[PDB]
Protein backbone atom coordinates (compact mmCIF):
# COMPACT_ATOMS: atom_id res chain seq x y z
CA UNK A 1 0.00 0.00 0.00
CA UNK A 2 0.91 3.73 -0.06
CA UNK A 3 1.60 3.50 3.70
CA UNK A 4 5.20 3.11 4.87
CA UNK A 5 5.34 -0.43 6.34
CA UNK A 6 6.54 0.93 9.71
CA UNK A 7 3.16 2.70 9.97
CA UNK A 8 1.34 -0.65 9.63
CA UNK A 9 0.95 -3.18 12.43
CA UNK A 10 -0.45 -6.52 11.30
CA UNK A 11 -2.46 -7.69 14.32
CA UNK A 12 -3.71 -10.82 12.61
CA UNK A 13 -2.54 -12.07 9.20
CA UNK A 14 -5.89 -13.64 8.29
CA UNK A 15 -6.19 -15.94 5.28
CA UNK A 16 -9.41 -17.30 3.80
CA UNK A 17 -9.66 -15.95 0.26
CA UNK A 18 -9.11 -12.48 -1.27
CA UNK A 19 -11.82 -10.72 -3.25
CA UNK A 20 -13.62 -9.79 -0.04
CA UNK A 21 -14.24 -6.10 0.82
CA UNK A 22 -11.74 -4.05 2.80
CA UNK A 23 -13.25 -2.13 5.73
CA UNK A 24 -11.59 0.87 7.37
CA UNK A 25 -12.86 1.24 10.92
CA UNK A 26 -12.45 4.99 11.36
CA UNK A 27 -12.14 6.17 14.96
CA UNK A 28 -9.37 8.65 15.73
CA UNK A 29 -8.86 10.10 12.28
CA UNK A 30 -12.16 11.55 11.13
CA UNK A 31 -11.10 12.72 7.67
CA UNK A 32 -10.74 11.33 4.15
CA UNK A 33 -7.70 13.39 3.14
CA UNK A 34 -4.17 12.80 4.41
CA UNK A 35 -5.22 9.62 6.22
CA UNK A 36 -2.70 6.75 6.18
CA UNK A 37 -5.20 4.23 7.52
CA UNK A 38 -7.66 4.94 4.70
CA UNK A 39 -4.81 4.97 2.12
CA UNK A 40 -3.66 1.58 3.40
CA UNK A 41 -7.18 0.14 3.17
CA UNK A 42 -7.62 1.52 -0.37
CA UNK A 43 -4.23 0.11 -1.34
CA UNK A 44 -5.23 -3.33 -0.07
CA UNK A 45 -8.55 -3.05 -1.89
CA UNK A 46 -7.01 -1.91 -5.19
CA UNK A 47 -4.39 -4.68 -5.13
CA UNK A 48 -6.95 -7.43 -4.49
CA UNK A 49 -9.61 -6.15 -6.89
CA UNK A 50 -12.02 -5.78 -3.97
CA UNK A 51 -14.39 -2.99 -2.85
CA UNK A 52 -13.66 -0.51 -0.05
CA UNK A 53 -15.89 0.79 2.75
CA UNK A 54 -15.49 3.11 5.75
CA UNK A 55 -17.23 2.36 9.06
CA UNK A 56 -17.52 4.58 12.15
CA UNK A 57 -18.75 3.37 15.54
CA UNK A 58 -20.07 5.92 18.02
CA UNK A 59 -19.70 4.67 21.60
CA UNK A 60 -23.19 4.85 23.12
CA UNK A 61 -24.17 6.70 26.33
CA UNK A 62 -22.30 7.52 28.57
CA UNK A 63 -20.11 7.94 25.43
CA UNK A 64 -16.35 7.83 24.85
CA UNK A 65 -14.72 9.08 28.06
CA UNK A 66 -17.96 10.83 29.04
CA UNK A 67 -18.17 13.17 26.04
CA UNK A 68 -20.69 15.94 26.68
CA UNK A 69 -22.94 17.88 24.29
CA UNK A 70 -20.03 20.17 23.38
CA UNK A 71 -17.79 17.36 22.18
CA UNK A 72 -20.52 15.13 20.75
CA UNK A 73 -21.98 17.98 18.71
CA UNK A 74 -18.59 18.83 17.21
CA UNK A 75 -17.80 15.21 16.35
CA UNK A 76 -21.19 14.51 14.79
CA UNK A 77 -21.44 17.72 12.78
CA UNK A 78 -17.94 16.92 11.51
CA UNK A 79 -18.99 13.38 10.57
CA UNK A 80 -22.07 14.72 8.76
CA UNK A 81 -19.73 16.68 6.48
CA UNK A 82 -17.44 13.68 6.02
CA UNK A 83 -20.37 11.43 5.11
CA UNK A 84 -21.31 13.96 2.41
CA UNK A 85 -17.79 13.98 1.00
CA UNK A 86 -17.80 10.19 1.10
CA UNK A 87 -20.99 9.85 -0.94
CA UNK A 88 -19.83 12.36 -3.57
CA UNK A 89 -16.77 10.11 -3.99
CA UNK A 90 -18.97 6.98 -4.02
CA UNK A 91 -17.16 5.78 -0.89
CA UNK A 92 -19.68 3.94 1.35
CA UNK A 93 -19.80 5.26 4.92
CA UNK A 94 -21.35 3.01 7.58
CA UNK A 95 -22.45 4.81 10.75
CA UNK A 96 -23.06 2.64 13.83
CA UNK A 97 -24.53 4.19 16.98
CA UNK A 98 -24.78 0.99 19.02
CA UNK A 99 -21.05 0.61 19.67
CA UNK A 100 -17.91 -1.10 18.33
CA UNK A 101 -19.54 -4.59 18.43
CA UNK A 102 -21.32 -3.54 15.23
CA UNK A 103 -17.92 -3.43 13.48
CA UNK A 104 -17.21 -7.17 13.55
CA UNK A 105 -20.87 -7.79 12.76
CA UNK A 106 -20.51 -5.75 9.56
CA UNK A 107 -17.19 -7.36 8.63
CA UNK A 108 -18.90 -10.77 8.73
CA UNK A 109 -22.04 -9.78 6.79
CA UNK A 110 -19.86 -8.35 4.01
CA UNK A 111 -17.49 -11.29 4.02
CA UNK A 112 -14.63 -8.81 4.44
CA UNK A 113 -11.06 -9.92 3.78
CA UNK A 114 -9.41 -7.23 5.88
CA UNK A 115 -10.32 -4.85 8.69
CA UNK A 116 -8.06 -1.80 9.01
CA UNK A 117 -8.12 0.25 12.20
CA UNK A 118 -6.44 3.55 13.08
CA UNK A 119 -4.47 4.14 16.29
CA UNK A 120 -5.07 5.68 19.70
CA UNK A 121 -3.27 4.88 22.96
CA UNK A 122 -6.29 5.69 25.13
CA UNK A 123 -7.42 2.66 27.11
CA UNK A 124 -11.09 2.57 26.10
CA UNK A 125 -10.12 2.62 22.42
CA UNK A 126 -7.37 0.01 22.76
CA UNK A 127 -9.78 -2.20 24.71
CA UNK A 128 -12.46 -1.83 22.06
CA UNK A 129 -9.99 -2.77 19.32
CA UNK A 130 -8.80 -5.79 21.31
CA UNK A 131 -12.40 -6.96 21.85
CA UNK A 132 -13.15 -6.65 18.15
CA UNK A 133 -9.96 -8.55 17.31
CA UNK A 134 -11.02 -11.30 19.71
CA UNK A 135 -14.54 -11.42 18.26
CA UNK A 136 -13.10 -11.80 14.76
CA UNK A 137 -10.44 -14.28 15.88
CA UNK A 138 -13.14 -16.58 17.22
CA UNK A 139 -15.83 -16.16 14.55
CA UNK A 140 -13.84 -15.26 11.42
CA UNK A 141 -10.15 -16.23 11.82
CA UNK A 142 -9.68 -15.82 8.07
CA UNK A 143 -10.21 -12.07 8.37
CA UNK A 144 -7.03 -10.03 8.49
CA UNK A 145 -6.76 -7.15 10.95
CA UNK A 146 -4.25 -4.32 10.43
CA UNK A 147 -3.72 -1.20 12.52
CA UNK A 148 -2.20 1.92 11.01
CA UNK A 149 -0.87 4.92 12.90
CA UNK A 150 -2.59 7.67 10.95
CA UNK A 151 -2.27 10.31 13.68
CA UNK A 152 1.47 10.64 14.26
CA UNK A 153 4.16 11.71 11.77
CA UNK A 154 6.48 9.06 13.14
CA UNK A 155 4.63 5.83 14.01
CA UNK A 156 4.24 5.51 17.78
CA UNK A 157 5.86 2.03 17.98
CA UNK A 158 8.75 3.20 15.79
CA UNK A 159 9.50 6.63 17.28
CA UNK A 160 10.74 5.02 20.47
CA UNK A 161 10.65 1.53 21.91
CA UNK A 162 9.96 2.95 25.36
CA UNK A 163 8.32 5.79 27.27
CA UNK A 164 10.69 8.76 27.01
CA UNK A 165 11.71 11.00 29.91
CA UNK A 166 11.14 14.31 28.09
CA UNK A 167 10.81 16.27 24.86
CA UNK A 168 14.58 16.47 24.65
CA UNK A 169 15.13 12.71 24.71
CA UNK A 170 12.12 12.10 22.48
CA UNK A 171 13.33 14.72 19.96
CA UNK A 172 16.71 13.00 19.83
CA UNK A 173 15.04 9.89 18.46
CA UNK A 174 12.46 11.35 16.08
CA UNK A 175 14.70 14.02 14.52
CA UNK A 176 16.82 11.16 13.13
CA UNK A 177 13.92 9.72 11.13
CA UNK A 178 11.93 12.89 10.53
CA UNK A 179 13.03 13.16 6.90
CA UNK A 180 11.84 9.58 6.34
CA UNK A 181 8.30 10.16 7.68
CA UNK A 182 7.50 13.83 7.08
CA UNK A 183 6.55 13.25 3.45
CA UNK A 184 3.63 14.07 1.18
CA UNK A 185 0.45 12.00 0.96
CA UNK A 186 -0.52 10.29 -2.30
CA UNK A 187 -4.11 10.31 -3.56
CA UNK A 188 -6.40 7.36 -2.83
CA UNK A 189 -5.82 4.47 -5.26
CA UNK A 190 -8.87 3.77 -7.40
CA UNK A 191 -11.00 0.83 -6.26
CA UNK A 192 -13.77 -1.16 -7.94
CA UNK A 193 -17.26 0.20 -7.27
CA UNK A 194 -19.20 -0.87 -4.19
CA UNK A 195 -21.73 -3.58 -4.94
CA UNK A 196 -22.38 -5.03 -1.49
CA UNK A 197 -24.65 -4.15 1.43
CA UNK A 198 -25.56 -0.46 1.29
CA UNK A 199 -25.15 1.67 4.42
CA UNK A 200 -28.41 2.61 6.12
CA UNK A 201 -29.43 6.24 5.65
CA UNK A 202 -28.94 8.59 8.58
CA UNK A 203 -31.17 11.47 9.64
CA UNK A 204 -28.34 13.58 11.04
CA UNK A 205 -30.58 16.27 12.55
CA UNK A 206 -32.49 13.59 14.51
CA UNK A 207 -29.30 11.78 15.53
CA UNK A 208 -27.50 14.91 16.70
CA UNK A 209 -30.52 16.05 18.74
CA UNK A 210 -30.88 12.60 20.31
CA UNK A 211 -27.24 12.01 21.20
CA UNK A 212 -26.61 15.51 22.55
CA UNK A 213 -29.78 15.48 24.68
CA UNK A 214 -28.54 12.23 26.24
CA UNK A 215 -25.33 13.97 27.31
CA UNK A 216 -24.66 16.66 29.88
CA UNK A 217 -25.50 20.11 28.58
CA UNK A 218 -22.08 21.70 28.11
CA UNK A 219 -22.90 24.01 25.17
CA UNK A 220 -21.43 23.59 21.70
CA UNK A 221 -18.73 26.09 20.75
CA UNK A 222 -19.72 28.77 18.25
CA UNK A 223 -16.33 30.19 17.26
CA UNK A 224 -15.23 27.48 14.82
CA UNK A 225 -16.90 24.91 12.58
CA UNK A 226 -15.97 21.22 12.70
CA UNK A 227 -14.65 19.14 9.82
CA UNK A 228 -11.94 18.87 7.16
CA UNK A 229 -13.01 21.92 5.15
CA UNK A 230 -13.03 24.28 8.14
CA UNK A 231 -9.81 22.72 9.47
CA UNK A 232 -7.80 23.43 6.33
CA UNK A 233 -9.20 26.97 6.34
CA UNK A 234 -7.92 27.40 9.93
CA UNK A 235 -4.48 26.24 8.83
CA UNK A 236 -4.19 27.79 5.34
CA UNK A 237 -7.11 30.16 4.72
CA UNK A 238 -6.18 33.29 2.79
CA UNK A 239 -8.12 35.60 5.10
CA UNK A 240 -6.96 34.50 8.55
CA UNK A 241 -5.25 31.11 8.21
CA UNK A 242 -2.62 30.37 10.86
CA UNK A 243 0.29 29.76 8.48
CA UNK A 244 -0.81 32.47 6.08
CA UNK A 245 -1.58 35.32 8.49
CA UNK A 246 -0.51 34.55 12.08
CA UNK A 247 2.57 32.30 12.14
CA UNK A 248 5.08 35.14 12.34
CA UNK A 249 4.50 36.16 15.94
CA UNK A 250 4.06 32.57 17.22
CA UNK A 251 7.31 32.01 19.11
CA UNK A 252 7.03 35.33 20.95
CA UNK A 253 3.25 35.45 21.51
CA UNK A 254 2.15 31.86 22.21
CA UNK A 255 2.82 32.29 25.93
CA UNK A 256 0.73 35.47 26.18
CA UNK A 257 -2.93 34.81 27.12
CA UNK A 258 -3.87 38.36 26.10
CA UNK A 259 -3.09 37.36 22.50
CA UNK A 260 -5.76 34.69 21.97
CA UNK A 261 -5.35 34.83 18.17
CA UNK A 262 -1.63 34.01 18.24
CA UNK A 263 -2.27 30.32 18.91
CA UNK A 264 -3.00 28.15 15.86
CA UNK A 265 -6.47 27.12 17.08
CA UNK A 266 -5.71 23.70 15.59
CA UNK A 267 -6.22 21.43 18.60
CA UNK A 268 -9.96 20.95 18.12
CA UNK A 269 -9.36 19.72 14.58
CA UNK A 270 -6.28 17.67 15.49
CA UNK A 271 -8.09 15.99 18.36
CA UNK A 272 -10.90 14.69 16.16
CA UNK A 273 -8.49 14.09 13.28
CA UNK A 274 -10.32 16.55 11.01
CA UNK A 275 -6.86 17.54 9.87
CA UNK A 276 -3.70 15.47 9.72
CA UNK A 277 -0.87 16.64 12.01
CA UNK A 278 1.49 15.54 9.21
CA UNK A 279 -0.43 17.84 6.84
CA UNK A 280 0.07 20.72 9.31
CA UNK A 281 3.79 19.90 9.57
CA UNK A 282 4.24 19.70 5.78
CA UNK A 283 2.61 23.08 5.28
CA UNK A 284 4.75 24.56 8.04
CA UNK A 285 7.84 23.28 6.24
CA UNK A 286 6.69 25.07 3.08
CA UNK A 287 6.71 28.38 4.91
CA UNK A 288 9.68 27.91 7.25
CA UNK A 289 11.89 30.21 5.12
CA UNK A 290 9.56 33.13 5.80
CA UNK A 291 9.51 32.78 9.60
CA UNK A 292 12.24 30.32 10.64
CA UNK A 293 12.14 30.80 14.44
CA UNK A 294 8.34 30.74 14.73
CA UNK A 295 7.92 27.79 12.40
CA UNK A 296 10.60 25.84 14.30
CA UNK A 297 8.76 26.56 17.56
CA UNK A 298 5.40 25.57 16.06
CA UNK A 299 6.84 22.27 14.75
CA UNK A 300 8.28 21.56 18.23
CA UNK A 301 4.82 21.76 19.83
CA UNK A 302 2.95 20.23 16.91
CA UNK A 303 5.21 17.18 16.39
CA UNK A 304 7.57 16.60 19.28
CA UNK A 305 5.34 17.53 22.21
CA UNK A 306 2.08 16.14 20.82
CA UNK A 307 3.72 12.89 19.76
CA UNK A 308 5.51 12.65 23.11
CA UNK A 309 2.05 12.50 24.69
CA UNK A 310 1.12 9.51 22.49
CA UNK A 311 4.45 7.94 23.44
CA UNK A 312 3.63 8.29 27.11
CA UNK A 313 0.07 7.02 27.02
CA UNK A 314 1.02 4.11 24.72
CA UNK A 315 3.81 2.81 27.00
CA UNK A 316 2.49 3.87 30.42
CA UNK A 317 -0.84 2.08 31.12
CA UNK A 318 -1.38 4.27 34.19
CA UNK A 319 -1.11 7.52 32.27
CA UNK A 320 -3.90 9.23 34.23
CA UNK A 321 -2.74 8.43 37.77
CA UNK A 322 0.10 9.40 40.13
CA UNK A 323 1.51 5.92 39.70
CA UNK A 324 2.29 6.83 36.08
CA UNK A 325 4.62 9.67 37.10
CA UNK A 326 8.40 9.24 37.35
CA UNK A 327 9.84 8.03 40.70
CA UNK A 328 11.50 11.36 41.56
CA UNK A 329 8.15 13.13 41.21
CA UNK A 330 6.18 10.54 43.13
CA UNK A 331 8.65 10.71 46.00
CA UNK A 332 8.76 14.49 46.21
CA UNK A 333 4.96 14.70 46.20
CA UNK A 334 4.82 12.01 48.91
CA UNK A 335 7.43 13.83 51.01
CA UNK A 336 5.15 16.85 51.05
CA UNK A 337 1.83 15.06 51.44
CA UNK A 338 1.52 16.29 55.04
CA UNK A 339 2.20 19.96 54.36
CA UNK A 340 -0.89 22.00 55.20
CA UNK A 341 -2.24 23.64 52.05
CA UNK A 342 -2.93 27.38 52.35
CA UNK A 343 -6.33 26.91 50.70
CA UNK A 344 -8.51 23.86 50.10
CA UNK A 345 -11.26 24.08 47.45
CA UNK A 346 -13.76 21.37 46.60
CA UNK A 347 -14.29 20.16 43.06
CA UNK A 348 -17.59 22.07 42.90
CA UNK A 349 -15.92 25.33 43.99
CA UNK A 350 -13.13 24.93 41.42
CA UNK A 351 -15.57 24.00 38.67
CA UNK A 352 -17.64 27.12 39.32
CA UNK A 353 -14.57 29.37 39.55
CA UNK A 354 -15.12 30.40 43.18
CA UNK A 355 -11.55 30.88 44.41
CA UNK A 356 -9.72 33.86 45.92
CA UNK A 357 -7.59 33.98 42.74
CA UNK A 358 -9.15 36.05 39.94
CA UNK A 359 -6.51 34.93 37.43
CA UNK A 360 -7.33 31.27 38.15
CA UNK A 361 -11.05 31.97 38.03
CA UNK A 362 -10.57 33.59 34.60
CA UNK A 363 -8.73 30.55 33.26
CA UNK A 364 -11.48 28.25 34.52
CA UNK A 365 -14.20 30.42 32.95
CA UNK A 366 -12.36 30.59 29.64
CA UNK A 367 -12.47 26.79 29.53
CA UNK A 368 -16.10 26.63 30.70
CA UNK A 369 -17.56 29.22 28.30
CA UNK A 370 -15.13 29.29 25.36
CA UNK A 371 -14.13 25.60 25.41
CA UNK A 372 -10.42 26.18 24.88
CA UNK A 373 -8.30 27.56 27.71
CA UNK A 374 -5.16 29.40 26.65
CA UNK A 375 -2.20 27.01 26.54
CA UNK A 376 -0.07 29.00 28.94
CA UNK A 377 -3.01 29.33 31.36
CA UNK A 378 -3.53 25.50 31.35
CA UNK A 379 -0.19 25.09 33.16
CA UNK A 380 -1.06 27.73 35.79
CA UNK A 381 -4.61 26.37 36.14
CA UNK A 382 -3.59 22.79 36.84
CA UNK A 383 -0.77 23.76 39.20
CA UNK A 384 -3.15 25.78 41.38
CA UNK A 385 -5.37 22.71 41.64
CA UNK A 386 -2.37 20.88 43.14
CA UNK A 387 -1.85 23.80 45.50
CA UNK A 388 -5.47 23.96 46.67
CA UNK A 389 -6.40 20.31 47.11
CA UNK A 390 -5.71 17.70 49.77
CA UNK A 391 -3.17 15.74 47.70
CA UNK A 392 -1.77 15.21 44.18
CA UNK A 393 -4.03 12.26 43.30
CA UNK A 394 -7.17 14.30 44.09
CA UNK A 395 -5.68 17.26 42.20
CA UNK A 396 -4.91 15.08 39.16
CA UNK A 397 -8.41 13.58 39.19
CA UNK A 398 -10.04 17.00 39.39
CA UNK A 399 -7.90 18.54 36.63
CA UNK A 400 -8.61 15.61 34.30
CA UNK A 401 -12.32 15.67 35.07
CA UNK A 402 -12.59 19.41 34.34
CA UNK A 403 -10.37 19.27 31.25
CA UNK A 404 -12.33 16.37 29.77
CA UNK A 405 -15.69 17.94 30.63
CA UNK A 406 -15.12 21.39 29.13
CA UNK A 407 -12.28 21.35 26.59
CA UNK A 408 -13.13 20.83 22.94
CA UNK A 409 -9.71 19.18 22.56
CA UNK A 410 -9.99 17.09 25.74
CA UNK A 411 -10.25 13.34 26.36
CA UNK A 412 -6.90 13.20 24.60
CA UNK A 413 -3.44 11.82 25.35
CA UNK A 414 -2.25 15.43 25.45
CA UNK A 415 -4.87 16.28 28.08
CA UNK A 416 -3.76 13.50 30.38
CA UNK A 417 -0.16 14.43 29.70
CA UNK A 418 -0.76 18.17 30.25
CA UNK A 419 -2.34 17.50 33.65
CA UNK A 420 0.49 15.09 34.49
CA UNK A 421 3.11 17.65 33.42
CA UNK A 422 1.53 20.26 35.69
CA UNK A 423 0.73 18.23 38.75
CA UNK A 424 3.30 15.38 38.65
CA UNK A 425 6.18 16.99 36.74
CA UNK A 426 5.85 14.53 33.84
CA UNK A 427 8.36 15.35 31.07
CA UNK A 428 9.72 18.16 33.28
CA UNK A 429 12.80 18.58 35.46
CA UNK A 430 12.69 19.12 39.24
CA UNK A 431 13.10 22.57 40.79
CA UNK A 432 13.85 24.07 44.20
CA UNK A 433 12.04 22.14 46.93
CA UNK A 434 9.15 24.06 48.48
CA UNK A 435 6.10 23.18 50.62
CA UNK A 436 3.30 21.13 48.99
CA UNK A 437 4.84 21.03 45.53
CA UNK A 438 8.13 19.61 46.69
CA UNK A 439 10.39 19.77 43.62
CA UNK A 440 7.45 19.90 41.19
CA UNK A 441 7.65 23.14 39.16
CA UNK A 442 5.81 26.05 40.85
CA UNK A 443 4.01 28.95 39.17
CA UNK A 444 2.28 31.89 40.83
CA UNK A 445 0.16 34.98 40.26
CA UNK A 446 3.14 37.30 40.70
CA UNK A 447 5.04 35.29 38.09
CA UNK A 448 2.23 35.79 35.61
CA UNK A 449 1.99 39.53 36.30
CA UNK A 450 5.62 39.97 35.27
CA UNK A 451 5.07 38.22 31.94
CA UNK A 452 1.77 39.66 30.67
CA UNK A 453 -1.16 41.97 31.42
CA UNK A 454 -3.12 39.78 33.88
CA UNK A 455 -5.93 42.34 34.24
CA UNK A 456 -6.45 42.42 30.48
CA UNK A 457 -6.84 38.63 30.41
CA UNK A 458 -9.27 38.79 33.30
CA UNK A 459 -11.33 41.51 31.54
CA UNK A 460 -11.31 39.52 28.29
CA UNK A 461 -12.66 36.41 29.99
CA UNK A 462 -15.29 38.42 31.88
CA UNK A 463 -16.58 39.67 28.52
CA UNK A 464 -16.55 36.14 27.07
CA UNK A 465 -18.42 34.66 30.04
CA UNK A 466 -20.98 37.46 29.91
CA UNK A 467 -21.80 36.82 26.26
CA UNK A 468 -21.85 33.07 26.89
CA UNK A 469 -24.21 33.31 29.87
CA UNK A 470 -26.55 35.58 27.91
CA UNK A 471 -26.53 33.25 24.89
CA UNK A 472 -27.34 30.29 27.16
C1 LIG B 1 -3.10 21.16 32.12
C2 LIG B 1 -3.03 20.97 30.63
C3 LIG B 1 -4.10 20.33 29.97
C4 LIG B 1 -4.05 20.13 28.59
N1 LIG B 1 -5.10 19.51 27.94
C5 LIG B 1 -5.06 19.28 26.59
C6 LIG B 1 -6.10 18.64 25.93
O1 LIG B 1 -7.09 18.23 26.54
N2 LIG B 1 -5.99 18.45 24.56
C7 LIG B 1 -4.89 18.92 23.87
O2 LIG B 1 -4.77 18.76 22.66
N3 LIG B 1 -3.88 19.56 24.53
C8 LIG B 1 -3.96 19.74 25.88
N4 LIG B 1 -2.92 20.39 26.50
C9 LIG B 1 -1.75 20.86 25.65
C10 LIG B 1 -1.91 22.31 25.09
O3 LIG B 1 -2.30 23.28 26.07
C11 LIG B 1 -2.88 22.42 23.90
O4 LIG B 1 -2.55 21.45 22.95
C12 LIG B 1 -2.86 23.80 23.23
O5 LIG B 1 -3.19 24.80 24.17
C13 LIG B 1 -3.84 23.77 22.06
O6 LIG B 1 -4.13 25.02 21.50
P1 LIG B 1 -3.58 25.37 20.03
O7 LIG B 1 -3.94 24.27 19.05
O8 LIG B 1 -4.11 26.72 19.61
O9 LIG B 1 -2.02 25.45 20.41
P2 LIG B 1 -0.68 25.82 19.56
O10 LIG B 1 0.26 26.58 20.45
O11 LIG B 1 -1.01 26.52 18.27
O12 LIG B 1 -0.05 24.38 19.29
C14 LIG B 1 -0.25 23.69 18.07
C15 LIG B 1 -0.40 22.19 18.33
O13 LIG B 1 0.73 21.65 19.00
C16 LIG B 1 0.31 20.68 19.94
N5 LIG B 1 0.67 21.09 21.30
C17 LIG B 1 0.88 22.36 21.77
N6 LIG B 1 1.20 22.26 23.08
C18 LIG B 1 1.18 20.95 23.45
C19 LIG B 1 1.43 20.27 24.65
N7 LIG B 1 1.87 20.89 25.74
N8 LIG B 1 1.33 18.89 24.69
C20 LIG B 1 1.00 18.20 23.55
N9 LIG B 1 0.75 18.87 22.37
C21 LIG B 1 0.86 20.22 22.33
C22 LIG B 1 -1.19 20.55 19.79
O14 LIG B 1 -1.42 19.56 18.80
C23 LIG B 1 -1.57 21.90 19.26
O15 LIG B 1 -2.79 21.85 18.56
C24 LIG B 1 -2.96 20.58 27.87
C25 LIG B 1 -1.91 21.21 28.51
C26 LIG B 1 -1.94 21.40 29.88
C27 LIG B 1 -0.77 22.09 30.52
Amino acid sequence: SPAHPSRVRVIHPGGGKPGGPVVYWMLRDQRLADNWALLHAAGLAAASASPLAVAFALFPRPFLLSARRRQLGFLLRGLRRLAADAAARHLPFFLFTGGPAEIPALVQRLGASTLVADFSPLRPVREALDAVVGDLRREAPGVAVHQVDAHNVVPVWTASAKMEYSAKTFRGKVSKVMDEYLVEFPELPAVVPWDREQPEGVDWDALIARVCSEAENVPEIDWCEPGEEAAIEALLGSKDGFLTKRIKSYETDRNDPTKPRALSGLSPYLHFGHISAQRCALEAKKCRHLSPKSVDAFLEELVVRRELADNFCYYQPQYDSLSGAWEWARKTLMDHAADKREHIYTREQLENAKTHDPLWNASQLEMVHHGKMHGFMRMYWAKKILEWTSGPEEALSTAIYLNDKYEIDGRDPSGYVGCMWSICGLHDQGWKERPVFGKIRYMNYAGCKRKFDVDAYISYVKRLAGQSKKRN
